[PDB]
Protein backbone atom coordinates (compact mmCIF):
# COMPACT_ATOMS: atom_id res chain seq x y z
CA UNK A 1 0.00 0.00 0.00
CA UNK A 2 1.15 3.69 0.00
CA UNK A 3 -0.34 6.61 -1.87
CA UNK A 4 1.15 10.58 -3.15
CA UNK A 5 -0.69 13.43 -0.95
CA UNK A 6 0.00 16.72 -3.89
CA UNK A 7 -1.98 19.50 -3.11
CA UNK A 8 -6.03 18.34 -3.46
CA UNK A 9 -4.94 15.21 -4.60
CA UNK A 10 -4.08 11.54 -3.44
CA UNK A 11 -2.23 9.53 -5.97
CA UNK A 12 -2.72 5.49 -5.99
CA UNK A 13 -2.26 2.60 -7.37
CA UNK A 14 -5.71 2.07 -9.25
CA UNK A 15 -5.94 -1.44 -8.24
CA UNK A 16 -5.68 -0.76 -4.80
CA UNK A 17 -7.95 2.39 -4.83
CA UNK A 18 -10.85 2.56 -2.20
CA UNK A 19 -14.59 3.21 -2.66
CA UNK A 20 -13.70 6.93 -1.29
CA UNK A 21 -11.35 7.20 -4.02
CA UNK A 22 -13.71 6.29 -7.00
CA UNK A 23 -16.23 8.35 -4.89
CA UNK A 24 -13.88 11.88 -5.40
CA UNK A 25 -12.13 10.48 -8.60
CA UNK A 26 -10.26 13.11 -10.20
CA UNK A 27 -8.63 11.24 -13.18
CA UNK A 28 -7.33 7.27 -13.39
CA UNK A 29 -5.53 5.43 -16.37
CA UNK A 30 -6.16 1.72 -16.39
CA UNK A 31 -2.95 1.63 -18.60
CA UNK A 32 -1.07 3.43 -16.17
CA UNK A 33 -2.50 1.89 -12.58
CA UNK A 34 -2.79 5.27 -11.70
CA UNK A 35 -5.77 6.98 -9.99
CA UNK A 36 -6.06 10.58 -8.15
CA UNK A 37 -8.85 11.35 -5.97
CA UNK A 38 -9.49 14.77 -4.56
CA UNK A 39 -8.31 15.14 -1.00
CA UNK A 40 -9.88 18.15 1.94
CA UNK A 41 -6.51 18.34 3.48
CA UNK A 42 -4.09 19.96 1.72
CA UNK A 43 -0.81 17.41 0.81
CA UNK A 44 2.70 18.42 1.05
CA UNK A 45 4.48 15.47 -0.99
CA UNK A 46 6.64 17.38 -4.31
CA UNK A 47 6.61 15.86 -7.64
CA UNK A 48 10.01 15.45 -9.41
CA UNK A 49 9.59 17.24 -12.58
CA UNK A 50 13.21 15.51 -14.42
CA UNK A 51 14.35 13.05 -16.00
CA UNK A 52 16.42 11.09 -13.42
CA UNK A 53 16.91 7.29 -14.07
CA UNK A 54 18.18 6.98 -10.34
CA UNK A 55 16.38 7.10 -6.85
CA UNK A 56 15.16 5.51 -4.11
CA UNK A 57 12.29 3.53 -3.08
CA UNK A 58 10.76 2.28 0.00
CA UNK A 59 10.12 -1.78 -0.51
CA UNK A 60 7.85 -2.54 2.62
CA UNK A 61 8.25 -6.53 2.10
CA UNK A 62 11.66 -5.80 3.50
CA UNK A 63 11.08 -2.78 5.47
CA UNK A 64 13.83 -0.83 3.38
CA UNK A 65 14.54 2.05 0.96
CA UNK A 66 16.54 0.94 -2.14
CA UNK A 67 18.52 3.10 -4.22
CA UNK A 68 18.19 1.93 -8.23
CA UNK A 69 18.62 2.70 -11.68
CA UNK A 70 15.49 2.68 -13.29
CA UNK A 71 14.56 2.62 -16.89
CA UNK A 72 12.56 5.52 -18.64
CA UNK A 73 8.34 5.89 -18.79
CA UNK A 74 7.55 3.07 -21.20
CA UNK A 75 5.61 0.71 -22.66
CA UNK A 76 5.90 -2.57 -20.93
CA UNK A 77 4.06 -6.26 -21.03
CA UNK A 78 3.12 -7.40 -17.24
CA UNK A 79 1.79 -10.92 -16.43
CA UNK A 80 0.09 -12.53 -13.03
CA UNK A 81 -2.32 -10.54 -10.86
CA UNK A 82 -6.01 -10.65 -10.61
CA UNK A 83 -7.03 -6.75 -11.56
CA UNK A 84 -5.08 -7.34 -14.71
CA UNK A 85 -2.87 -11.01 -15.17
CA UNK A 86 -1.35 -9.66 -18.26
CA UNK A 87 -1.63 -6.45 -20.88
CA UNK A 88 1.08 -3.67 -21.80
CA UNK A 89 1.55 -1.27 -19.02
CA UNK A 90 2.51 2.15 -20.23
CA UNK A 91 4.59 5.21 -18.47
CA UNK A 92 5.72 2.29 -16.57
CA UNK A 93 9.48 2.22 -15.30
CA UNK A 94 11.75 -0.90 -14.02
CA UNK A 95 14.57 -1.62 -11.45
CA UNK A 96 16.55 -4.50 -10.55
CA UNK A 97 14.71 -5.28 -7.20
CA UNK A 98 12.47 -6.55 -4.52
CA UNK A 99 8.58 -6.12 -5.29
CA UNK A 100 5.62 -8.23 -3.90
CA UNK A 101 1.81 -7.19 -4.14
CA UNK A 102 2.00 -5.71 -1.05
CA UNK A 103 4.88 -2.95 -1.85
CA UNK A 104 2.77 -1.39 -4.68
CA UNK A 105 2.18 2.02 -3.17
CA UNK A 106 5.96 2.63 -2.42
CA UNK A 107 7.27 5.85 -3.78
CA UNK A 108 10.27 6.33 -5.64
CA UNK A 109 12.06 9.87 -4.96
CA UNK A 110 15.11 11.57 -6.26
CA UNK A 111 16.41 14.35 -5.36
CA UNK A 112 13.74 16.43 -7.20
CA UNK A 113 11.21 14.21 -5.18
CA UNK A 114 8.57 11.97 -5.95
CA UNK A 115 9.18 10.06 -8.99
CA UNK A 116 6.57 7.50 -9.29
CA UNK A 117 4.91 4.45 -7.34
CA UNK A 118 5.47 0.95 -7.11
CA UNK A 119 2.78 -0.83 -9.22
CA UNK A 120 4.80 -4.60 -10.71
CA UNK A 121 6.85 -7.13 -9.72
CA UNK A 122 8.11 -10.29 -10.58
CA UNK A 123 11.56 -12.17 -11.98
CA UNK A 124 13.34 -9.23 -9.24
CA UNK A 125 12.23 -6.56 -11.32
CA UNK A 126 10.15 -3.59 -9.93
CA UNK A 127 7.69 -1.94 -11.95
CA UNK A 128 7.39 2.24 -11.13
CA UNK A 129 4.19 3.78 -12.61
CA UNK A 130 5.52 7.44 -13.44
CA UNK A 131 3.67 10.12 -12.12
CA UNK A 132 6.30 13.01 -13.39
CA UNK A 133 4.46 13.41 -16.92
CA UNK A 134 0.98 15.03 -14.90
CA UNK A 135 2.45 18.11 -14.68
CA UNK A 136 -1.46 19.27 -13.34
CA UNK A 137 -1.02 17.13 -9.74
CA UNK A 138 0.84 20.60 -8.94
CA UNK A 139 -1.69 23.47 -9.24
C1 LIG B 1 8.59 -10.15 -15.49
N1 LIG B 1 8.34 -8.93 -16.25
C2 LIG B 1 8.35 -9.00 -17.61
O1 LIG B 1 8.16 -10.05 -18.17
C3 LIG B 1 8.61 -7.73 -18.40
C4 LIG B 1 10.06 -7.22 -18.28
C5 LIG B 1 10.26 -6.36 -19.58
N2 LIG B 1 9.21 -6.81 -20.53
C6 LIG B 1 8.48 -7.93 -19.89
C7 LIG B 1 8.10 -7.75 -15.47
C8 LIG B 1 7.13 -6.84 -15.86
C9 LIG B 1 6.86 -5.74 -15.07
C10 LIG B 1 7.55 -5.55 -13.89
C11 LIG B 1 8.51 -6.45 -13.50
C12 LIG B 1 8.79 -7.56 -14.29
ZN1 LIG C 1 14.90 13.82 -10.42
Amino acid sequence: SGAIYVGNYRVVNRHLATHNDWANLVWEDSSRDLLVSSTTAQGCDTIARCDCQTGVYYCSSRRKHYPVSFSKPSLIFVEASEYYPARYQSHLMLAVGHSEPGDCGGILRCQHGVVGIVSTGGNGLVGFADVRDLLWLDE
